């Protein structure tokens, strides 16, 4: 350091960074048409009427859900795969994976767009869960998300064929532990050679501490509206910030990498398929 974005693009082009750990949050999917839930006016938590919620947290609370699962299932029908499309940020991470450089992608999002973009499940830590599978709330039988799709789209509350309990998509609700796959962090963070943080400032724990868990010389590259959170509170000499609009930050890195044409082709193939 002091490193630039171009310096990092060169280390990626040289394949000196081949165990990239990526952490992403809400800021990467606003260009797909999903506002952060906290956005005034447009965000889930400011639209209690269209979900029929009595206060915003209730949508991810287990006792409310048991009392009335319909608000959560309205969200599930909106966020279920096929409604929103990944954007260039997600396709960039797909390209990182197709090139052999992605160790893990840790996502705070529940929109499932990393998996839609074609990154395999084994590369993802969906830290707040996923619509891609569901579990009986009573007997714990697992179901593929496709298996409750028809119910979700027809506004029926899916039921378990063994015990008749309600079947809930595998979103982690308030107060529940993170998914067991979260503890891959123990193995992945000491091993990362490049930490890439997109569309989140990682203020909330246990994510916040993870930013310090990479080794001393690992570059940490933040592509985010602003430099806040733990990278700001405790800067390291190989940190890079690319601020402002995350799509422009990522298009800029894609060009420095020489992947712009390869990105255009990938986005054409995929949005074809969708
Ligand atoms: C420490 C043990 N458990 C925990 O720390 C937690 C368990 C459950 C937690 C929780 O917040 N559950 C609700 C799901 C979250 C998903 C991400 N989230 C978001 N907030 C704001 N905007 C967005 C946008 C999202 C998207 N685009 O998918 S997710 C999300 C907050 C609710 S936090
Ligand atoms: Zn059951």
């Amino acid at each position: 350091g002091k490193l630039s974005l171009q310096d990092v693009a060169e280390l990626i082009r040289a394949r000196a960074c081949q165990r990239v750990v990526v952490m992403v949050g809400a800021g990467i999917s606003t260009p797909s048409g999903i506002p952060d839930f906290r956005s005034p006016g447009s965000g889930l938590y400011s639209n209690l009427q269209q979900y029929d919620l009595p206060y915003p947290e209730a949508i991810f609370e287990l006792p409310f859900f048991f009392h009335n699962p319909k608000p959560f299932f309205t969200l599930a029908k909106e966020l279920y795969p096929g409604n929103y499309k990944p954007n260039v940020t997600h396709y960039f991470l797909r390209l990182l994976h197709d090139k052999g450089l992605l160790l893990r992608l840790y996502t705070q999002n529940i929109d499932g767009l990393e998996r839609v973009s074609g990154i395999p499940a084994s590369k993802l830590v969906e830290a707040h869960g996923t619509f891609a599978s569901a579990t009986c709330t009573v007997c714990q039988r697992p179901f593929p998300g496709e298996d409750i799709r028809a119910d979700v789209m027809a506004d029926r509350v899916p039921r378990c064929p063994v015990c008749t309990g309600v079947v809930k998509p595998d979103i982690v609700f308030f107060g529940e532990p993170l998914p067991q796959r979260f503890l891959l962090h123990v193995v992945d963070f000491p091993m990362a050679d490049l930490l890439l943080i997109l569309g989140t400032s990682l203020e909330v724990e246990p994510f916040a501490s993870l930013t310090e868990a990479v080794r001393s010389s690992v570059p940490r590259l933040l592509i985010n509206r602003d430099l806040v959170g733990p990278l700001a509170w405790h800067p390291r000499s190989r940190d890079v910030a690319q601020l402002g609009d995350v799509v422009h930050g990522v298009e800029s890195l894609v060009e420095l990498l020489g992947w712009t044409e390869e990105m255009r082709d990938l986005v054409q193939r995929e949005t074809g398929k969708l």
